[PDB]
């Protein structure tokens, strides 16, 4: 099973700069609790926003170019990136936007946070069609002292 996990500001924002630039401590939480022990697929300009391996997970780097980094695995397709997960139940595609796309079709399920947050991007998050998508959870968690916008955890499960 594919999913994809991604934190979307207002109008599909995901990045500006090569960076996120917000800071959400609880939604990184978040990010971590659904990935961990799991492998996980970003590309190249992903890769080098977050700047090391994620620890305790797989980290499996897309590039038509050869790799640079022997502490992770790169792959130079999708299907090869696939197929270098090995036989796990659940692979996690973390982005960043052309990423997104091309696994969208293939994925089964969406960890979405909705952040009320307005942030000039340049990437975002694919359009994708609601209707073939079915909400299994959402949880709203007000601003506080430590996350500075309100935010929205949901997983949507296609129909
Ligand atoms: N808010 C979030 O949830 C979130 C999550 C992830 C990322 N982001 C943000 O998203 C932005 C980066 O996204 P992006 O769309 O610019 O880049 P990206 O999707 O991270 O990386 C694209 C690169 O991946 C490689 N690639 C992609 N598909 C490939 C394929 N089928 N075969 C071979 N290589 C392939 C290419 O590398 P080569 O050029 O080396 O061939 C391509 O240039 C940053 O702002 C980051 O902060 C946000
Ligand atoms: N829900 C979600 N939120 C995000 O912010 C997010 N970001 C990316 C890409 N960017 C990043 C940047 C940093 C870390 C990171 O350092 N994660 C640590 C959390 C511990 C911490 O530094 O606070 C990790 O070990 O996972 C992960 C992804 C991909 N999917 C996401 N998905
Ligand atoms: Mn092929
Ligand atoms: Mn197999
Ligand atoms: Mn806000």
């Amino acid at each position: 099973m594919i999913s994809l996990i991604a934190a979307l500001a207002v109008d599909r924002v995901i990045g500006m700069e090569n960076a996120m630039p917000w800071n959400l401590p609880a939604d990184l939480a978040w990010f971590k609790r659904n990935t961990l022990n799991k492998p996980v697929i970003m590309g190249r300009h992903t890769w080098e926003s977050i700047g090391r391996p994620l620890p305790g997970r797989k980290n499996i780097i897309l590039s038509s170019q050869p790799g640079t980094d022997d502490r992770v695995t790169w792959v130079k397709s999708v299907d090869e990136a696939i197929a270098a997960c090995g036989d796990v139940p659940e692979i996690m595609v973390i982005g960043g936007g052309r990423v997104y796309e091309q696994f969208l079709p293939k994925a089964q399920k969406l960890y979405l946070t909705h952040i009320d947050a307005e942030v000039e991007g340049d990437t975002h998050f694919p359009d994708y069609e609601p209707d073939d998508w079915e909400s299994v959870f959402s949880e709203f968690h007000d601003a506080d002292a430590q996350n500075s916008h309100s935010y929205c955890f949901e997983i949507l499960e296609r129909r």
